[PDB]
């Protein structure tokens, strides 16, 4: 699709056959969700965003759905403000800005 | 443009006589400048993100031109790590998000 800004670009994604509301965030790097279980093995890993850095848990090779479109790749796991759909995950669906 | 997602999408922006490097950010609901000493009015504001908050000063009807588009509005004013066009500027220079 194409989605325009007047809105927060709010998407529905599956995960783990669960279905969560996420925020596609082109001033992200990773991928992160808030507190949820995944299986298999994870690393702890630190980020930095506006307030400061956080600890969460990588899971790597995570299949997500994002509005109908196959990603796999690595999901971040901790204290986020919101769900977010961040550019490791935004180029496999092949998102792109335009103006 | 069409500016793909491999990279972090930063642009150049005018601020007055300030040349800046800022991304296109659509997680973000309004627009964060690093510490700039802006004439005019404001009001302080807490904004969230990952690892917290910061406290800025809300500026409003602040012309921004961003890769030669013309923009005007509220740009929020504190100690970000990187310049920030969100939302509120992204839909008057005519960006969308497309997969
Ligand atoms: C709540 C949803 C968002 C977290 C809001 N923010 C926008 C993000 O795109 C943010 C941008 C970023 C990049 C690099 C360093 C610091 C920040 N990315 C990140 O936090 C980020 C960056 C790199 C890697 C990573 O894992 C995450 S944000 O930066 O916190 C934000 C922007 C405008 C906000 C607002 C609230 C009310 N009005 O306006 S809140």
């Amino acid at each position: 699709p194409q989605i325009t800004l007047w809105k927060r670009p709010l998407v529905t994604i599956r995960i783990g056959g669960q279905l969560k509301e996420a925020l596609l965030d082109t001033g992200a790097d990773d991928t992160v969700l808030e507190e949820m279980n995944l299986p298999g093995k994870w690393k702890p890993k630190m980020i930095g965003g506006i307030g400061g850095f956080i600890k969460v848990r990588q899971y790597d090779q995570i299949p997500i759905e994002i509005c109908g479109h196959k990603a796999i790749g690595t999901v971040l796991v901790g204290p986020t403000p919101v769900n977010i759909i961040g550019r490791n995950l935004l180029t496999q669906i092949g998102c792109t800005l335009n103006f």
